[PDB]
């Protein structure tokens, strides 16, 4: 909420990115114009959602939020279209999980904002974890396509400093640091675990948080100096004990760990691969060096 951004300019990071929106977004006020269609790529916590409001508020214009799987009928789809207004914003996140039926009425609407048998001219931005997901034809669609990468250990520590200001409490550049480095290149989890420290610093009633309470709350939530969390860990321990390292197949990795092989794909990889404790090859999933001296598990 409050510790949303409201515009670029408190949107810390993402340079690439700001740059190209701010362009675009810039000459389409200059211009009144309907802003090109955009799509916002990456995996969650990095600001998607963020920069859909900003993108409205920007344009001045109202956002329409909505989820590709809470879309099954045509009905959904058409009674949220006929209700745009010129300029407006159609976020959808996780829009590679629309339905054929809901997505062929979208395509369509995007082509020259009519229907079966008028809509007025929008915005559409879509969230998807990965570009890929989405289906060639509809991924076509958009003029403006945003790659959200993990952040720097220097662009977190400073979405952590701007966190505890807000949430009224003071920190240390180092215990901001070591926070930085255990949130995952995440903006979402430096912000959950900024608010876990700042529980830590007011029941030991301390008037800062230094890098003394930061190792405390890291233990009692479980987060390693690799900011790895328990399900990281329970993710390379499965490929590494039953899988012999790998390589293991997602549906087979997936199927071992009680979860939806999307999330695992979506969620929990980028990071894993990202920081180089997992890598894919065709026949699977493996676990690397850096993984098994990690964990301490003797390299075979
Ligand atoms: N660049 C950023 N600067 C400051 N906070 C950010 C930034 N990107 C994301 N956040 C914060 O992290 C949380 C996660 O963001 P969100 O936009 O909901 O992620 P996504 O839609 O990609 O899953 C938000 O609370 C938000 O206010
Ligand atoms: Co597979």
């Amino acid at each position: 909420q409050f510790l949303r951004p409201k515009s670029l300019d408190e949107f810390i990071g993402q340079e690439n990115v700001k740059k190209k929106l701010s362009l675009a977004l810039e000459a389409a006020k200059m211009r009144g114009e309907v802003l090109d269609h955009v799509l916002l790529a990456g995996p969650p916590g990095l600001g998607r959602t963020t920069l859909a409001h900003i993108i409205a508020s920007e344009l001045q214009t109202n956002i329409h939020v909505t989820s590709g799987p809470v879309l099954v009928k045509q009905g959904d789809m058409a009674a949220i279209l006929t209700s745009l207004e010129r300029g407006d914003v159609l976020f959808i996140d996780e829009i590679h999980r629309l339905n054929k039926a809901v997505e062929e009425l979208l395509y369509s609407a995007i082509e020259d904002f009519q229907i079966d048998i008028d809509i007025q001219p929008f915005t559409l931005v879509g969230a998807t974890t990965r570009s890929g997901l989405l289906s060639s034809p509809l991924r076509s669609r958009f003029g403006i396509i945003l790659e959200l990468d993990f952040y720097t250990v220097k662009e977190l520590k400073e979405i952590i400093k701007r966190a505890a200001s807000l949430m009224d409490v003071e920190i240390e550049d180092a215990a901001a640091e070591m926070i930085a480095k255990r949130s995952r290149g995440t903006p979402r989890i430096a912000i959950r675990l900024t608010k876990r420290v700042r529980d830590m610093l007011t029941v030991v009633k301390a008037d800062r948080i230094n890098t003394d309470i930061v190792l405390k709350t890291m233990e009692v939530l479980n987060i390693d100096d690799e900011g790895l969390d328990e399900f990281d860990r329970k993710i390379l321990k499965t490929i590494i004990e039953i899988y012999r390292g790998g390589p293991v197949g997602l549906n087979a990795l997936a199927a071992s760990l009680g979860v939806e092989a999307d999330t695992l794909s979506e969620v929990y990889e980028p990071y894993l691969l990202q920081a180089g404790f997992l890598a894919r090859t065709p026949r699977g999933r493996i676990v690397t060096e850096k993984a098994y001296k990690h964990l301490k598990y003797e390299v075979p």
